[PDB]
C-alpha cells in the first residue's frame, strides 16, 4: 500500500551535533583550507551570497582578501557588473565570482564577465533539476570549455548528479533553508539541509566534485556540521548581512542598527509577482573580518574537538549523533540571564 | 499484550516536505485543471468551504469565475439557499454547490435546490462514518440517480469506502483540522489531515472517486501537500474568510481590519450546547481573485519544482521527506525582521 | 550493553488522538454509565480529587447527584471529617468516599469513616507501590473484609498487580501528571499518564478490578483519551477547582475571578519540607452542573464519532493513532483570533 | 552508502524520566553516601564547578561541612589558590579540590596546591580527549603516584577510557551541556547529557572508576536522573551560582537580587578570542545549607519512588522510560497560575 510516498526522514542543522574525539589538534593549528571547485581552491570554506543586499565589490574585496570568495549579484547592467567583477580582479590579485541566473540571453552578460576576468560563473537557480537551467549549464560548459561552473540549487542526489553530467566545477546544494526564503512554506517543497547536503555529497565525491552547502547557517556551529554533512565550503547571505562591507546603508530603528536584507525572490528584489522570499532587515554587525574571525574561530574549537587536522577529515571522518528538541535547548544558554552578549552568540 | 491500541502513526502538513525533481514544467504553463467528482471538473483545485461566514452568492460567483466552486452554506432558509443557488445559475452559466446536512427532514431543501439548478449536493456531517449520514447518502441517491453528491467527513480508508458504497460522487476528508474546530480537543477524536487524505485516497482511488481534502489549509503549500497525499482538490474556510466577497461587514479593531470568522459548530453558528468549534475574526484579505492568484502561484511552482505537469501528476507521483520541528523551524523565515508582509505570507 | 535502562517509550494524552469508526451511536444516547469499583456503579465516570481545595461535603454533593462520587479529603479533624460523610450520605441517599492516606495511625480515622457510612475509602499515597502502602491496605482489608478500598497511586503494571493482590477494590493511577505537581521535577520521577493507564489497567482487566486516571485531565477530550487507554473513570482535581461548589472564595485579582487550588504536598496543604506540589489560582468556572455537562458533552461526542454505545466499547475497542507536536497543534484552533471563549475550550 | 555519519540518537535530561517501583526505603532513611573517586567518599553526591563565580573557600566550606566538596578556581595566583585550599584544610579537617586546567607550566600550581594539602586535583578542559591533556594526566600521575586525579570532560566511551588509561581517579563528563555554555552552538559538537553520561559509565564501570555529571543540572530531578544514568556524583554550576556562600556581591537591577555567573570559556573570565560561553546573571538564592536541603530532599524522594536503598542501587539498577515533548510538558506545573513560588521550583 504506502498510499503516502515518504522517501525517508530529513534532517537539518538543529537535529544533530557533532561527537568529540581524539585530538593532537589545536584550533590555532587547524587547517581551514579547501575548494570551491575542482581547480579553485579557498584558504577558508565561505563564499558570499549572490544577493544584492550582501555582495558587490566591496564585500567581495574584503571577502577575498580573509580567504573566501564572494559572487557579485545580478540585478545591475551588465556593465556595472563587469566593472564590479574588475574591480575585485585589480584589487590585489583577488579571486571573484559572479552570479547570472539560467533564463535565456544571458549570454552577453556572460561575455563581459568572462572578459572581465571572473574567475567563477554561477549559473543559479530555485531549481537546479529544472531542465531549462541544465540546458543553461551545458551550452555555457561548450562555450567556455575552460570556466569553472557552479550550478544550483538542487538537494537530491539525482539533482547533484545531472548538474555534474551537464559539466558543472561544482554543486550548490539548498533549496528554502535560507533566512528570508518562503519556497518551502508557499509551494511545501524543500529538504531540510543536512540531509540534502549529505545526499548530494554521496554523488559528487565520487566525481570528485565539491559540495557548496548554500543557505541556513546561522551560528558557526551550523559551518562545521554543514562541512562534515560533505560540503566543501559553506554559502551565507544574512551572516554576512548587516556588515560594513554589505551594500546599503546603516538604519537606526527603535534605538538599534540594522541594514536591509532581502531574498532575490522578494518583490522589491524582483523589481502580479508570487516572491519566495522577504524584506526584511538584519542587525548591523561591524566589520566583515571580525565576523569572520568569530566564525573561523567556532569552525577551529570544533576541529580541535572532533580531531580533524583539515576540512576533509572534518568532511569524510567527523560522526554525528542525533538530538532531540531537548537536546537542542541544553545546547543553547539556558536558565542564566545574559548580561553581556557574546559576538558569536548574539540573538537579541 | 499490546494494551495501548495504537493503529499507526499519523502526520501533517508541517511534518512533511515535498521532494524537488526533474522538470521540463515551468510555473506558468503547469496545468491546474482537476476534478470535484467523477462528473465535474474544475479548472483549479479550489472549493469553499460550506459556512455563514465564507460562501454565499457573491463568494461562491467570484470562486467559481477563477475556475472553483463555492459551496452556499444551509444557515438560511430554503427559499434563500435556492435563491442563492440559482443566483451564482444566472450570473454566466456557473457552477455551484449547496450543503444540506445530514438530519433527517432535509428532503424539501434539497428538492429545492435541485430545482434552482445545483450542480453538486453536499451532504456533510461532522461524522460521515455516521449509519445516518450513510443512510441519507442512499436514500438521496435513490432519489436523485443523476446528482453529483459529496458526502463527508471521514478520516479514515473504511469511511472512505463506506462513503462511496453508499453513493458519494466524491469523499470529502477531515475530522478536526479545521483553524476554528475544537472537536480534536473536546472529543479526543481526529486524524492528522495529510495521513487521513491518503488512507482515504488508497480506497477512492480504486474507483475514480476523487477526494476532497477539507481543513487545515494555511499557507499555499499546504495545498500543494494536500494533493500529493491524494487529494484532487482542497476545502478552505479560513483562507477565503476575510476577503471582501466572504459575508458580513469588515470589523475594524486595534487598528487592524477584520470579517468575522466562526465554525459551524460554535454556539453562535447554531443558534445546552456543546460546541466544536469557535467564533473569531480573521484579517481581512481584500479581493478574492489576487488571494487565489497567490495561492495558485504556490501550488504553481510546486508543480515547477516537481517537475508535476498536471494535478494527477503531483496527486500520484510526487514524494515526500518526513522533517522534525527543527525541520519545519528551517522551512519558515527565520533569524531576519520582516520589513514588509508579503502577500502569500502574512503572519502578524 | 544497554548502558542506558531504557525500559521503553511512554506516552500521554497529547501524543494520540482517537480514531473516528462507523457508529449508530448518537451523543445524547451514549450510555456513560460505568464502574468505580467492582461493586460501586457511577452513572458518569468522574470522581472528584481529595484535595482541601477542590472535595467538601458541598462539592461531594453536587457531584453526585450528577453521577460522581466525591472524596472528602483529610485535612480536617476526624469529627469533621465523618460529619462531611455523613452530611452527604443523608443529602437524599448519596454516595460519598474519604481519603485517608497510607500513614500508621488512621486506625481510628478510618473506624469513625466507616461508621459515617462512607460508601468507599481512599488509601492514597504519592507511592503507592511503597510497602508501607501496600501493608496498610492489607490491614484495612482484613478489619472491613467488605470495605471497598482504592488504592493508589501506581504508575506500572506491577504496582497495578501489588495493590490487586493487597485487596484493594479499585487501583488509582498516576504519578507525577497532575496540573499542581512537581514530582516529576523534583524526582525525576514519573509515568506518562496514557502508557501508565494502559499498563495498569492490562493488569487489573484480568482480575476484573476497574481504574481510575489520576491527573492530568485538561479538557474534555483527555477523558475520552483516559477511558479508551483503560481507565474506567478519571479523577480530576483541576476541573473542579474554581467551581461554585469547592472550597473557598471567590478572589478578584486584576480583572479576573479565581479560587486557591493546591497540591496536597505543597508547603501550605501539608502545614525543613521539602513540596512535591505548588500553591496556585484557578479561573473561576461557576456551577460545577454546567462544567459536568460540558465535560460529559465532550465524552459523548467522541462516543458517537467512535461508535462507542458504552463506555466499555470506548475502554476495551477503541483505537489511536499516535500523532507529533504539529498533529496537536493542528487539533487545537490555530490561525484565528478567538473573539469569545466557548464555555468548554477556555485557554484565556 | 549511510553518507550521513549519525552514529546513533542521544539523550538529556528532559528526553527520559524514572519508573517507579517497589519500595521499602522511605525518603530519610534513604543512603545518600557515595564515591568521588575510587579512594574519597562523599556523604552527599554533589560538587561544585571550578568557576570563579561558584567556589572559593566560603562555599567549599559550606559544602564541604553538608557532605559534598568544592573545586577552587585557577582564575587567581598560586599563592591565592594555596592558602584558599588552606583555609578549607585548616576549617574542621574538611576535603577540599582545586582546579588547574591542562596547559603545561602549571607544574608549580600543581606542587603549591599538593603542599597545601589538596585532597583532589581537577585538571580539567573543554576538550578531555585532547592528546595535551592526556599528557599532563600522564606526566601529573607519574610525579604524584597517589595523588586522586579527576580528568575531564569527555561524552564518549573512548573518551573515558583514555582518561582512565592515562591515570586519572575520577571521569568527569560533559561537552556542552552548561547553563553558561555556548560550545556547542559556536563549534556544533556536544553529546546530549544522560547519553554521554552513560556511554563514559559504561567503561568507567569495569574499572570501578566513578563518573562524575557535569553540567546541565537545573532541577533535582536531574540529579537523580544522572545518577541512573551511571553516574556517582553531580557537579554543578548554576545551581550553587547566586548563593550567599558563591564568591561576589549581591546585585540588585528591576526588583530583583542577583549575582554574576559566568563560563570560565567567556570573553570576561578569559581576560581576539573567541568565546566558548557567557557572562550573566543568576537569581539569589540565600544560603547554600538550605539550598542543599531542598535538592538532597527531592533526591531523597527519588530514592523512595525507585526503591533505592543506596546510591549504587540509583545508579546501576533504577529504570527509565523514554517521553515526548508532550510528556515533559506534562511533568512540569501546567494549567494553573502559581501564587508562592516552591523553595525548589523557581521558574520566574
Ligand atoms: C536564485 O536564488 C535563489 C536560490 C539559489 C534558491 C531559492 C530562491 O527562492 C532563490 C531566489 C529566486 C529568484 C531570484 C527567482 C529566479 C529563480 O526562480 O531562479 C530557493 O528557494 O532555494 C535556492
Ligand atoms: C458539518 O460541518 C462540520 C464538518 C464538515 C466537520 C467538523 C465539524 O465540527 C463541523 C460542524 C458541526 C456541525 C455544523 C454540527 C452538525 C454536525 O455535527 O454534523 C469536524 O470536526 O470535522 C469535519
Ligand atoms: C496523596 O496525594 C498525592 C498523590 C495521589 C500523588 C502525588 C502527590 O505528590 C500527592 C501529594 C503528596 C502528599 C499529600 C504527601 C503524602 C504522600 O507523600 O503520600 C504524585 O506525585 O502522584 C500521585
Ligand atoms: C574547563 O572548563 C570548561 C569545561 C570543563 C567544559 C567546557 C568549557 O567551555 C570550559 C571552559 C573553557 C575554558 C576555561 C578554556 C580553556 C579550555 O578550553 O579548556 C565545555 O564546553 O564542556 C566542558
Ligand atoms: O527570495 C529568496 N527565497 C528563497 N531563497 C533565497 C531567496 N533569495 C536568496 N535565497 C537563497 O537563500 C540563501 C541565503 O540564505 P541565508 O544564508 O540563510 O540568509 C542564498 O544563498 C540563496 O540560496
Ligand atoms: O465548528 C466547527 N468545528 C469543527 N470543524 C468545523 C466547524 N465548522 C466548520 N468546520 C470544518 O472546518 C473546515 C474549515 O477549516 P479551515 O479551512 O482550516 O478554516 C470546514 O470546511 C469544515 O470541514
Ligand atoms: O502536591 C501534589 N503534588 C503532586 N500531585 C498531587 C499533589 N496534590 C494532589 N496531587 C495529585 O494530582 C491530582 C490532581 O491532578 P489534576 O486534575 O491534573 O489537577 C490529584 O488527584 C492527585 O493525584
Ligand atoms: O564558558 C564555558 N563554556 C562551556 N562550559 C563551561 C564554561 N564554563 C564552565 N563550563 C562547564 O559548565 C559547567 C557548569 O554547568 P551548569 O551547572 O549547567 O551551570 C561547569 O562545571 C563546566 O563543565
Ligand atoms: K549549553
Ligand atoms: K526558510
Ligand atoms: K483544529
Ligand atoms: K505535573
Amino acid at each position: 500500500m504506502h498510499m503516502l510516498r515518504i522517501a525517508k526522514e530529513a534532517l537539518t542543522f538543529d537535529d544533530v551535533l557533532l561527537v568529540p574525539a581524539h585530538s593532537t589538534v589545536l584550533p590555532n593549528t587547524a587547517d581551514l583550507r579547501t575548494r570551491l571547485t575542482k581547480n579553485i581552491a579557498l584558504n577558508i570554506p565561505m563564499v558570499s551570497a549572490s544577493m544584492d543586499t550582501v555582495t558587490e565589490a566591496r564585500l567581495a574585496i574584503a571577502l577575498a582578501q580573509e580567504g573566501g570568495i564572494g559572487f557579485i549579484h545580478k540585478n545591475m547592467s551588465i556593465e556595472q557588473q563587469a566593472a564590479q567583477v574588475h574591480q575585485v580582479k585589480i584589487s590585489g590579485g583577488l579571486r571573484v565570482g559572479a552570479a547570472v541566473g539560467a533564463a535565456p540571453g544571458n549570454e552577453e552578460r556572460v561575455k563581459a564577465l568572462v572578459e572581465a576576468g571572473v574567475d567563477v560563473l554561477l549559473i543559479d537557480s530555485s531549481h537546479g533539476h529544472s531542465e531549462g537551467v541544465l540546458q543553461r549549464i551545458r551550452e555555457t560548459r561548450a562555450a567556455y570549455p575552460h570556466l569553472e561552473i557552479i550550478g544550483g540549487n538542487v538537494a537530491t542526489a539525482e539533482g547533484a548528479r545531472a548538474l555534474i553530467e551537464a559539466g558543472v566545477s561544482a554543486v550548490k546544494v539548498g533549496i528554502g533553508p535560507g533566512s528570508i526564503c518562503t519556497t518551502r512554506i508557499v509551494t511545501g517543497v524543500g529538504v531540510p539541509q543536512i540531509t540534502a547536503i549529505a545526499d548530494a555529497a554521496g554523488v559528487a565525491n565520487e566525481y570528485g566534485i565539491p559540495v557548496i552547502a548554500d543557505g541556513g547557517i546561522r551560528f558557526s556551529g551550523d559551518i562545521s556540521k554543514a562541512i562534515a554533512a560533505g560540503a566543501s565550503c559553506v554559502m551565507v547571505g544574512s551572516m554576512f548581512a548587516g556588515t560594513e562591507e554589505a551594500p546599503g546603508e546603516v538604519i537606526l530603528y527603535q534605538g538599534r542598527s540594522y541594514k536591509a536584507y532581502r531574498g532575490m525572490g522578494s518583490l522589491g528584489a524582483m523589481s502580479k509577482l508570487v516572491p519566495e522570499g522577504i524584506e526584511g532587515r538584519i542587525a548591523y554587525k561591524g566589520h566583515l573580518k571580525e565576523i569572520i574571525h568569530q566564525q573561523m574561530g567556532g569552525l577551529r574549537s570544533c576541529m580541535g574537538l572532533t580531531g580533524s587536522a583539515t576540512v576533509e577529515d572534518l568532511r569524510t571522518k567527523a560522526q554525528f549523533v542525533r538530538i532531540s528538541g531537548a537536546g537542542m535547548k541544553e545546547s543553547h544558554v539556558h536558565d542564566v540571564q545574559i548580561t553581556k552578549e557574546a559576538p558569536n552568540y548574539r540573538l537579541g
